[PDB]
């Protein structure tokens, strides 16, 4: 079984790479996910510059094999059952009255390394938008993902809203829409529907002058 690769802490990598009304950009993650407790601390580096969209907007798209998946429910744990070839993640984000984000991601192991491997392109942005503009507040709101069977492509599918407190009053909207397919061809575990719950806590390395976000998360699915 691939849930067993999850015993114990397991680092984490992540490398996206990223376009958003051609301002090109690049974001490094490293840390350890515990899936036994659905705990994940990472550090993100934009490794090119100035991240030029607002760093809540990336949290999404920067590991749900890292939810705690109870005992009753180790069996509708698709994220793991797909590991170590892993599984494809895609989204596309729609960012209400603003351009949209697209992503194709990989997660897999990688030896040892859980790795989320990211391509990441944003068109139709508002260039004095909240997202171009950096008008979003350095915080998080998050949302529970309904999490439904695709027995179709074999992997699982989900939509749900993030909302992004806009630092002069608004609330930004990001609409998500999500599907999932497996990388490999072993059997895979199809879930009944079941929630995601996650908590997410956005801080910064003090000692860090690249522009930067510290990510604490916990995380665990619910039947019904």
């Amino acid at each position: 079984k691939g849930e067993e690769l999850f015993t114990g802490v397991v680092p984490i990598l992540v490398e996206l790479d990223g376009d958003v009304n051609g301002h090109k950009f690049s974001v490094s993650g490293e840390g350890e996910g515990d899936a036994t407790y659905g705990k994940l601390t990472l550090k993100f580096i934009c490794t090119t510059g100035k991240l030029p969209v607002p760093w809540p907007t990336l949290v999404t798209t920067l590991v749900q094999c890292f939810s705690r998946y109870p005992d009753h429910m180790k069996r509708h744990d698709f994220f793991k059952s797909a590991m170590p070839e892993g599984y494809v993640q895609e989204r596309t984000i729609f960012f209400k009255d603003d351009g949209n984000y697209k992503t194709r991601a990989e997660v897999k192991f990688e030896g040892d390394t859980l790795v989320n491997r990211i391509e990441l392109k944003g068109i139709d942005f508002k260039e004095d938008g909240n997202i171009l503009g950096h008008k979003l507040e350095y915080n998080y709101n998050d949302h529970q993902v309904y999490i439904m069977a695709d027995k179709q492509k074999n992997g699982i599918k989900a939509n749900f809203k993030i909302r992004h407190n806009i630092e002069d009053g608004g609330v930004q909207l990001a609409d998500h829409y999500q599907q999932n397919t497996p990388i490999g061809d072993g059997p895979v575990l199809l879930p009944d529907n079941h929630y995601l719950f996650t908590t997410s806590t956005l801080s910064k390395d003090p000692n860090e002058k690249r522009d930067h976000m510290v990510l604490l998360e916990f995380v665990t699915a619910a039947g019904i």
